[PDB]
């Protein structure tokens, strides 16, 4: 049909009930009096209407009646095209159960009372599955068989009033029992949705398309990743969406021990789904039942995996009835993605962001009144990078919290709880905020669903370093053909001068959360003295690091630290000095080629880290990304006493100016010196304070919030003093034109 | 409530002091609101991580299938623990089986003068101690 959908409105008729079947169906299809236009739903669901129309006295273009919309399900706009239907059933004779709920709670005998309406004046054509509406409940009647041996579809009698089961049903059949928490915009992910949804089906309804490529022992979806979440709990309301089949319902499974009949249902099962068409019914406790190598180092859990492997390897692909995401625990999942079925795709899963967020506080505002006011998208942004289960749990425990605080205040509801009073305490956004606040979501923490150790601003200036990174994000993404025609990507590789904490590493997580990347922060003698060995070892540990986690920008910062100057020439322990040397200048001269691997060194000199790369021998482009020369000592040290107690006057600039030779970090050990320094002498003072007015109860007080509420410029410059300039100008002038002249 | 000793199943019998228990906390549910005078983690189960256990194993998934289908109508509140995370099995640790399971309190300062206005409440020991130093 057409790629753009719509919505529909209302019915142009003013009455619900008078539902005209349209022109088109009795003109293109040979609509008879005794049918009309049939009705296709969810999970295999379909509803005609007995009702007489007359398309040569008006054609009405009406919508669909609003009572025809909730029995058949109808999406809003939905493309009502006719296209290939392979299944529908068809019966003879069935029996027409009546609805449980209806027999019980009413006086005396309820049969007598429903068949009385039944025969006349009962809105129900003559068929099985027809509903009735009953008082009481204040649910729907709506239900899918996972595995029913005998078929669905069968006409019935309306004079014969079949007896039911006797079992009433509890649970709310309009919902959904699973993704109680774990609800996004498409239930989490839209791609693993939309896949999942093509494997349940081409396997189920295209299996020529899997005859002719030939992958018949393909068992179909075992997803991971998603481990732990209300994405374990993620296939109701997604299999309830796509139904179940019918036939072949489960074994009988019934000695509650199951020791080895646990294994023996299992591989039943996974043998009689490759020659049949059963649903994938989700496995109940799947990991409580399969270990997966997980719970003991004895047998049973080896044996899970071992029977999850197998049954991979040992189903076809019509039912694939495997637990995804969290299918087994996270840390040893069963082998149902080892063997045949995912050990070549991963799954498409959504990252929590503020998109699932905003979606489950739909659902919640759709489900209850969170408040008039309510602030969607403040509780998406406090929540953003916490989407899924623990975002809807946290934004339902806010609002339960904000609505029993706001009816305890209105009063004490405790002779007559109002209605009107509790909906109009509704979890106002900022009680609900102050709750969810107090609160946490399932996550360790909301704000490691990303890499970032440093903010892009918090990198002062790197105007010609962010220019660099945003050039490789760019040329690689922008004009990948420029550098293909230009020949090969710039190498990598940055020497940075001045003291250590040069902000290489923040800078380098700064650009990397700007790029959303995971950048491999490498540390210093970690890659050249290698542990090891030579360092060839940490050198094929980062390839491999890097190669699994690609783009992984190896943040190999501080050379002349990562050299580590081992030495030692004597005996074995030069010949081991010499190979780390040259396993260095190898892994210089060809390492992983891939995932960004930058490695911005610190140069204390020409020489003091790889002296051949510094010089134009082993990196043809010493690509150095330039930063943009700020007073970034000055200002951290600004937001550090903000952090904690100077005021009034500072001659910040008047003392900064004495050393301004800095590497962002070099002047903030002493600005941490001498905010400890104010600090002592502050709790000096107190002391002092206490001790005259325990002496004299009116001797002394304190002075301020410090007793130098003030910048304690006075032991800032005795700090200095006894301290030293971090380099002199003449030397300051040295490095400078050496590293012009470069 | 009920307290938590592991030896009602721990029998003679075939175990169903187990299922007598879980019995008896519906009646009394059903009587009136009731608890669970639930023990520390550990006295309940590592979650069959030592071993499984015939018997144990049997009783881990009556308790189990006792606290998940739990008399939602009746709103029986069985009173959860907080014992070292370790002792705490899954099941119960995984949303449910527990409802919701929360942390262990800790004591100080404001909790030792409360300590110590008890301890003096019991009993006038001296009337120049200064409990806010002592605490």
């Amino acid at each position: 049909n057409r790629p753009n959908r719509l919505i529909v409105d209302e019915a142009i008729n003013e009455d619900n009930s008078v539902v005209s079947l349209s022109q088109p169906k009795m003109d293109e299809l040979q609509l008879f009096r005794g049918d009309t236009v049939l009705l296709k739903g969810k999970k295999r669901r379909e509803a005609v209407c007995i009702v007489l129309s007359d398309d040569t006295c008006s054609d009405e273009k009406i919508r669909m009646n609003r009572v025809v919309r909730n029995n058949l399900r109808v999406r809003l706009g939905d493309v009502i095209s006719i296209q290939p239907c392979p299944d529908v059933k068809y019966g003879k004779r069935i029996h027409v159960l009546p609805i449980d709920d209806t027999v019980e709670g009413i006086t005396g005998n309820l049969f007598e009372v429903y068949l009385k309406p039944y025969f006349l004046e009962a809105y129900r054509p003559i068929r099985k599955g027809d509903i009735f509406l009953v008082r009481g409940g204040m649910r729907a009647v709506e239900f899918k068989v996972v595995e029913t041996d005998p078929s669905p579809y069968c006409i019935v009698a309306p004079d014969t009033v079949i007896h039911c089961e006797g079992e009433p049903i509890k649970r709310e059949d309009e919902e959904e029992s699973l993704n109680e928490v774990g609800y996004d915009d498409i239930g989490g992910c839209r791609k693993q949705l939309a896949q999942i949804k093509e494997m349940v089906e081409l396997p189920l309804r295209h299996p020529a398309l899997f005859k002719a490529i030939g992958v018949k022992p393909p068992r179909g979806i075992l997803l991971y990743g998603p481990p732990g979440t209300g994405k374990t709990l993620i296939a109701r309301a997604v299999a309830n969406e796509t139904g179940a089949f019918f036939f072949l319902i489960n074994g009988p499974e019934i000695m509650s021990k199951l020791a080895g009949e646990s294994e023996s249902n299992l591989r039943k099962a996974f043998e009689e789904a490759e020659k049949n068409a059963p649903a994938i019914i989700f496995i109940d406790e799947l990991d409580a039942i399969a270990p997966k190598r997980e719970k003991t180092h004895g047998e049973v859990e080896r044996r899970i995996v071992s029977q999850l492997l197998t049954l991979m390897d040992g189903l076809k692909q019509r039912a694939h009835v495997i637990v995804m995401a969290a299918t087994n625990r996270p840390n040893s999942i069963d082998p149902a993605l080892r063997r045949f079925g995912r050990f070549d795709r991963e799954v498409d899963i959504g990252i929590p962001d503020a998109t699932g967020r905003l979606e489950i506080l739909q659902i919640h505002t759709k489900n209850m009144k969170l408040a008039d006011d309510v602030d969607l998208e403040q509780v998406a942004n406090e929540t953003h990078g916490h989407v899924g289960a623990d975002l809807a749990a946290l934004c339902s425990e806010a609002a339960l919290q904000a609505i029993r605080k706001k009816m305890d205040l209105i009063d004490l509801e405790d002779e007559t709880i109002d209605a009107e009073v509790m909906n109009s305490l509704a979890v106002t956004m900022d009680d609900f905020r102050w709750a969810l606040s107090q609160s946490n979501p399932s996550a360790l923490r909301e704000t490691v669903v990303e890499v970032p150790q440093v903010t892009w601003e918090d990198i002062g200036g790197l105007e010609d370093v962010k220019r660099e990174l945003q050039e490789l994000v760019q040329y690689p993404v922008e004009h990948p053909d420029k550098f293909l025609k230009f020949g090969m990507t710039p190498s990598k590789g940055v020497l940075f001068y001045g003291p250590p904490g040069c902000g290489k590493t923040l800078l380098a997580k700064a650009i990397a959360n700007e790029c959303q990347a995971n950048f491999i922060s490498i540390k210093g003698p970690e890659l050249l003295t290698m542990w090891f060995g030579e360092s060839e070892a940490n050198v094929r540990e980062i390839f491999d690091k890097a190669r699994q986690a690609a783009p992984c920008v190896l943040f190999f910062d501080e050379l002349d630290s990562i050299a580590k100057a081992r030495g030692g020439n004597i005996g074995d322990g030069g010949g081991a000095a010499d190979r780390v040397i040259n396993q260095i200048l190898t892994e210089m001269d060809g390492m992983s080629t891939k995932k960004n691997v930058f490695i911005i060194g610190a140069t204390n000199r020409p020489d003091i880290i790889d002296p051949a790369i510094l010089r134009p021998g082993r990196l043809d482009q010493l690509i150095y990304i330039p930063l943009p020369d700020e007073k970034s000592r000055v200002a951290i040290l600004k937001a550090n006493l903000r952090k904690s107690p100077v005021a009034k006057d500072v001659d910040l600039e008047f003392l900064a100016k004495m050393t301004n030779g800095f590497s962002g970090a070099d002047l903030t050990e002493i600005c941490q010196r001498a905010c400890k320094l104010a600090i002592r002498e502050s709790i000096e003072s107190e002391i002092r304070r206490e001790r005259e007015r325990q002496t004299n109860p009116s001797a002394m007080e304190v002075e301020e919030d410090d007793p130098v509420p003030e910048i304690r410029r006075d032991h800032f410059e005795e700090a200095m003093r006894f301290a030293r300039r971090s380099v002199s100008d003449n030397d300051i002038r040295k490095y400078e034109m050496f590293a012009q002249t470069l």
